[PDB]
């Protein structure tokens, strides 16, 4: 159904007309994304909005991301939808309003984040990838660091499903099996741990995108350094993640396990804090 709102288990009839369009969120998007404030509640909410002239290439990934996250409504680490709303040129889906991305995080950070920040980043996504291919079977193919929401109550959710399959990513972040014919996201979420750990992509000065898919296939998995203090667990987490083999590579049951991940689930991290010190520096 459209035309509510459900935000904190309550539901509220709504339009277009209730909110109050606050402005474009990002430059460059899949479909526009509004920062829109709902006048019934004060609630500040983001809207994409999908025009029915827009691209059809454009929409049919936009229609499919929200397809994957109206299923995944039980899961907290996956970014949720408030509604929807169909008019007669447009449809308007309202979702959690997020903060920023780990890719521009590590943008205004010009720096590495911090590994406290990175472990509680690994461990809901590696239960967000879970939760979809047990509860649903769907492959998300496009895990990357942009990919990677947080906001100001330190909440880190997954958020971009437009080619998520049902059983092409960017090239960057491809496993070898995906290049060189189900655990391809492990290796994607692999490469996006060492590159905001180092604050450099570890496939540097690659000018065309055959060529990074060269050095994923010849070059010998980009390991995380050994001389900024990476804990023994987390350096044991990306070497798994970076298997070549997808053979040998763990499914998510096996690292969901891992020390690294059973650390930060009951370690107390303060991402909230760390999300707004790095904020007020733009
Ligand atoms: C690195 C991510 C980034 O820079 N951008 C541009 C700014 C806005 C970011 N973004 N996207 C959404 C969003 C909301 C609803 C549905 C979907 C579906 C697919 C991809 C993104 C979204 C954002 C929300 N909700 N909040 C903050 N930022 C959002 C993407």
């Amino acid at each position: 159904q459209t035309g509510y709102l459900t935000i904190g288990g309550q539901r509220y009839q709504a339009e277009i007309n209730d909110l109050e369009n606050l402005g474009e969120m990002g430059s460059g998007t899949c479909g526009q994304v509004w920062k829109m404030r709902f006048r019934k509640t004060g609630h500040v909410i983001a809207v994409k909005q999908m025009r029915r002239s827009g691209n059809k290439e454009e929409n049919k990934r936009i229609l499919m991301d929200l397809d994957v996250v109206l299923k995944s409504h039980d899961c907290p680490y996956i970014v949720q939808c408030f509604g929807t709303f169909i008019t007669n040129t447009d449809v308007f889906i309202a979702m959690e309003l997020m903060g920023t991305c780990a890719e521009k995080l590590k943008k205004r950070m010009q720096g590495p984040i911090p590994e406290r920040i990175l472990g509680k980043m690994t461990v809901a996504i590696v239960k967000a990838l879970y939760y979809l291919k047990e509860k649903h079977g769907v492959i998300h193919r496009d895990v990357k660091p942009s990919n990677i929401l947080l906001d100001e109550r330190g909440q880190i959710k997954l958020c971009d499903f437009g080619i998520s399959g049902r059983l092409a990513g960017c090239a960057a972040y491809m496993a070898p099996e995906r290049i060189d014919p189900i655990r391809a996201d492990v290796w994607s979420l692999g490469i996006s741990l060492v590159e905001l750990a180092t604050g450099q992509f570890p496939y540097k000065n690659c000018k065309t995108d055959f060529e990074v898919l060269t050095k994923v296939l010849q070059e010998e998995p980009p390991l995380l350094p050994g001389h900024m203090g990476f804990s023994g667990d987390f350096q044991s987490f990306v070497k798994d993640c970076l298997t070549k083999d997808h053979r040998k590579r763990p499914k998510y049951n096996k690292l969901l396990e891992h020390s690294f991940i059973k650390r930060y689930e009951t370690l107390e991290v303060d991402v909230a804090s760390w999300f707004k010190d790095v904020m007020a520096k733009t």
